[PDB]
């Protein structure tokens, strides 16, 4: 069974604006998110530094993946009548993506066990444990999707989303149980939040394996509208979205290490006009 | 009934020229605009630190699409005659508007209300609903005017200009509530500026649907390049304009802090060669 | 009358060769003096922190202008023999600084206005009215020399240079005013610089006139070469000797204010390898 | 006997989509790791800044040097049938490589050095033998891979992966006697991560010349890719793995300075969420 | 007597592949040491900053001129058979060389006195006779080697070769004079390195009139690659090695500005993991 990869359907004019609209909006959402990552990096307490680092990392190589998907829109697909014909330049609009979440998936990974309770030399073990699952379950992915077949073959997708899948699974039972165990030994508050962040991040990574099975199941400019739509919101809302929760969070714990003389912070921790703690002096 | 989109216009020479002009003088402004945000983003206080990361937003965001835009301009219209013909990069003139606006307005939306009296998870509630009346509008209006019709046809226009203008009385009483629930709970020197901020942003707002009743009454070369004057000139006023009003408000609210002992600031803060507040230590 | 516009004219590869250094040296110093602003920031009080914003602006605005030009240049002209003929493209090796200047000389404006005495009523209503004389006036010029006439009209450009003339000696009008209003309200040494200052900044103007009548009187590749010549390094000379002029009146009375007690600075302010004030604390 | 360079290969679609994966994930993965170097740069005292540096300098380079990369594997092969085809530009796909290495191995050893007991003229005659050593290792090895034969002859390859060899066991010999010397003078802790760390860069600099031998031995598609990847995954672990070792050590030698009153450090240090030193003033 | 001028010579792909990665070596390492100078410049206290002002513009200007020229050489070669061949964009792989030598040799005259014991406005009077020397030097040298006889000529060449050389005997007079009389104000030891510097700086000035030479006196892509590698080659060792030395003087002159109580430095300076000077508070 031969599908048509999505890069391989030729647009409507208005499926080629919406398209444009989507992978401009994503970029802009995702550069605004770097310029608020820098702006606020020091609202945080060194402790949890980590969390800044992931974030700017998910933000710049995002930025960067739907940036260059957008000039290659630009150069990947020609008007030839009432339709955007598609050229040999048409999956570049969609295999950076890949690229993108292979390193950004590890750095969620990474930036939800920052603010959790794990320490040491456990902290760094089951933190390459969930990047490597993470990576993989991407990496598996974009063989189905884009390597083996040519993006073009029912069951090489098959094999490759279902092999994807386990790795999901497996990244996400080592984040669930890390969290799991973090929260009896967070305050009231931190745990909150922290469970809250966990179900959001979860989610948001079960919308991405249904742009999956539209490849395989629908093929149209309808359906490579759908896929850069799902998959635009839905880098927006989990890298706009779940990156404000694990910075509240991080605000949280410092401000809690200020108020129990763990460690001091150079300003004011405000977390929605309520001062949390006070600026202190070394 | 058809119309000519405004990218469809055939340009003389003065409207090419005049049309780079504004585009390029819009580019340069919002990029000034953008280092003065990063220069004097230590002017105010922590508590009111999304007013500067709104800002930011707003002055990348609209940078990237007007620079995007000069390029598309460049590249767009070629040189046949006395006139510049249009090619298939012209929409790449008009369309990248929608996308800064689809960030921008919600960001503007979210600066005012960074600055009022508006707390906790009644202050994040507010924040939503207008983030979401004001994405809506923007996208309600590119579908009318790029997308559904080709920008080409006069009952899109109106429908979808229509949808859009109530998004726009949602999102302006949502944030007209918001400040006159503020302004009896702020200092009068605080108040008498937010009061003229929401009218110099609301006004600013009414300008763009302008723009849109154009391109839906008029075509040719003249209401192109009084489109893009227009818009650019809104851009500059209220993207300049009300972006220092703003940070104003959250310096004067910053040095009030600081005279009440609720929070402390590391500089003195002047506005306008008169000191508000000196500067203190943890 | 018709004459040919300046980017009418082939260039012998001397003229050629001769104007990509100018806009090259030119691009390269305007980016050094945005690194030298951006490195000194610190070294003025926040009382005079507008010095720096509008001196930061004039370098970024300036940089892009001749960077654009710089490139434009490269595609602008083409060798056809010994000569560099013109294309379309040329004219965007001369109208960028139009842009330019309609920034920057509103933003040096504001830059001189930022080291005098006034507040209030004239702080902000001085500077409003010099920073429209000086738009004016550029724009105003942009008509002439670029748009309506395609630069290739006389009538245009006497019309429209005397009328960017009286934009000139409104808005000189109003900043020597004021700056002859300041000199007795600041210090013997702080005054003696500003007028000097103010001498050079209205001098360095001046210049620029010069290019808009040779492009009246004479045309060539000598004379568009003469132009290129004339305006790099007029901004050459105003954009990085005015502006470090502005700079050092800022650091005077930064250190005046540490003196008074005014203000404090974080770090000792140096002039000539002379210590003008100490380091203080909060 | 001549052999094929690796850029003289037609790529199927599965190994062109793999290599530009690989391309990118490590253009970003070095984005990512320059802004991490960015944010951790106060996490370090003043006396082992040039571990700052120097990491900062290979994460530059490098990241400019797989940009590069992408665009010329961009425009450096032309799909014609179903392999893609190299042409003049995709030498530019394999030799930036050796400009990234002439840099980063130098800059490494500086790297490693950085924290290592050695001082004054002496750690800065180490210093030069190792970065002249270093800089040789990777121009002999450029000049068989691509300079003289053009990258086609065994004689070549043979003769300056020979030379590039001698010059690879002396730099080793350089640095491992001046870490042996180190490690006496160091803390136990301290100690055990540098001798760690050393094996690790000295061990990743064994995978490079495995992608010298290939070129040597093998020629085809899957030679080509090969080697892009093992390349690519080497830059990876070694530029991102390595260079956190070296912060780590960094860190700990700022917080045992600290903790002797060597040194005060503004902020306080914090390994895997254990508190190494607090935070002090002047 | 006509030349050829440097740009006009086919390369064999040995050359080609040559002259690429030492251009594409000088632009990487003089990014790297923009990065340096901007992570180091806190080491150096305020009296002392326009060390790093200067050096930050040489790198920058530099930067920019290595990357355009490796664009340049790109666009300006062209592959016909086993040569390449130069068209119209191969003088742009020399001539900006010209426009970096304008900025940086300038930048590097002040640089040296920046460390210098000359105050006031003897200080700002050798500092202006110096940048005027080095760059008519530079701009006189660009007449013979660019522009007047297309770089063809040997009579312009030397012509303007003599002219260069008369201004370079001035500015180093000026310099060494400021030095000569600056050694017996310092400390033993700045005194000691700030003669070294003097040395190194001067002795490196002599190289690039070697390259002047060779384009006077032998042609062949031989006698271009010889051209590109010696200039490339003094760019980095002047422009990294010297720019390490001035700092070190700053560096150190700060460290005895803060043993005298002269001024405070919030950061210890150390100098090859030797603590020159303790960090202490205004
Ligand atoms: C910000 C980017 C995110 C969180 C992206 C997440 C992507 C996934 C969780 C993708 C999962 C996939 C499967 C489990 C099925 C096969 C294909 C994938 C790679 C889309
Ligand atoms: C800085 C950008 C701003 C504030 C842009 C604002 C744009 C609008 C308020 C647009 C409103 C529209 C309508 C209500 C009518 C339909 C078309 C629109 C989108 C232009
Ligand atoms: C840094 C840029 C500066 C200070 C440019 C200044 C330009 C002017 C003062 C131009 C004046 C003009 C006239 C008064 C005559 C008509 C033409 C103009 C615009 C060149
Ligand atoms: C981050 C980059 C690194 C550490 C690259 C290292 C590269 C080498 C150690 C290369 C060594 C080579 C030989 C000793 C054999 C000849 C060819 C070389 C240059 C690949
Ligand atoms: C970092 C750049 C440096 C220090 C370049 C220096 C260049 C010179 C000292 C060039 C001198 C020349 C002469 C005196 C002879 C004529 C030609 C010149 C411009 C190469
Ligand atoms: C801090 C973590 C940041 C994200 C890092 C992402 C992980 C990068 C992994 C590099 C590549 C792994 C090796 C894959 C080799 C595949 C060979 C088989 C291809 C068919
Ligand atoms: C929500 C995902 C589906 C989007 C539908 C896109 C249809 C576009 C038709 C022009
Ligand atoms: C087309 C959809 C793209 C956006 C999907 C985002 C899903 C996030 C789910 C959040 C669940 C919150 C639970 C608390
Ligand atoms: C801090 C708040 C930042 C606000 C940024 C601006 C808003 C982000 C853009 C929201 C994207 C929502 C996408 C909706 C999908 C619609 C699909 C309809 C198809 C016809
Ligand atoms: C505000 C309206 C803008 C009017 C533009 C007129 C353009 C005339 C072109 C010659
Ligand atoms: C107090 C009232 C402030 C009113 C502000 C109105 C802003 C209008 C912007 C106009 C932009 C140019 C359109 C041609
Ligand atoms: C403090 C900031 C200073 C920024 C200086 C730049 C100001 C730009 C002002 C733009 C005003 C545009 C006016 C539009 C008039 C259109 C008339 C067209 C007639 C053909
Ligand atoms: C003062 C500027 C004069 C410039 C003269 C330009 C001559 C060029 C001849 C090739
Ligand atoms: C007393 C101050 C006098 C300063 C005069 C400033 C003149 C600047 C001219 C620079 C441009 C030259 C172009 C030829
Ligand atoms: C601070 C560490 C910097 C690391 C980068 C080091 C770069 C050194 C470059 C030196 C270039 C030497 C070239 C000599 C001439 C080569 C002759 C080639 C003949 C075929
Ligand atoms: C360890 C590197 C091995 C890479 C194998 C590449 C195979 C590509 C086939 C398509
Ligand atoms: C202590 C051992 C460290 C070994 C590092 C090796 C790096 C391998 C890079 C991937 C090549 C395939
Ligand atoms: C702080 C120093 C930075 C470097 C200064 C570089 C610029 C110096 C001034 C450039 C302009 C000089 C004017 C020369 C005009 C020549 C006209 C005759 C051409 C044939
Ligand atoms: C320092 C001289 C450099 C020599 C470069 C040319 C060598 C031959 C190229 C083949
Ligand atoms: C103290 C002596 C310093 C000598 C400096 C020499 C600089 C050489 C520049 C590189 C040579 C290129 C061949």
């Amino acid at each position: 069974d031969m599908i048509s990869a999505p890069w391989e359907a030729s647009l409507t004019q208005a499926e080629h604006s919406l398209i444009f609209y989507f992978l401009a909006l994503t970029g802009s959402a995702l550069l605004f998110g770097l310029a608020r990552t820098w702006l606020t990096r020091g609202e945080v307490g060194a402790r949890y530094r980590t969390a800044v680092v992931a974030r700017s990392g998910i933000m710049i190589v995002a930025t960067l993946s739907y940036v260059f998907m957008v000039l290659a829109f630009t150069s990947g697909y020609d008007h030839v009548g009432s339709l955007w014909v598609p050229n040999s330049e048409a999956i570049m609009t969609i295999a950076p993506r890949y690229v993108e979440w292979s390193i950004a998936v590890p750095l969620l990974s990474i930036e939800l066990l920052s603010v959790a309770t794990l320490s040491g030399v456990s902290a760094r073990r089951t933190r390459l444990a969930a990047v490597a699952g993470a990576f993989l379950m991407i990496f598996t992915g974009f063989l189905g999707a884009v390597v083996i077949g040519d993006g073009r073959s029912v069951g090489s997708l098959i094999i490759w989303g279902a092999i994807s899948t386990v790795f999901w699974i497996i990244t996400a039972v080592i984040l669930i149980r890390a969290i799991r165990h973090s929260l009896p030994q967070l305050t009231p508050e931190a745990a909150a939040l922290l469970k809250t962040a966990t179900i959001f991040l979860m989610s948001g990574w079960a919308v991405y394996p249904l742009a999956y099975l539209i490849q395989i199941l629908f093929a149209g400019g309808l359906w490579t509208t759908s896929i850069h739509i799902i998959l635009c919101t839905a880098d927006i809302v989990v890298k706009l979205g779940f990156c404000g929760l694990i910075h509240r969070i991080a605000k949280l714990r410092t401000a809690e290490d200020v108020r129990a003389g763990v460690d001091i912070h150079t300003e004011a921790i405000w977390i929605s006009s309520v001062k949390q703690s006070d600026a202190g002096i070394p």
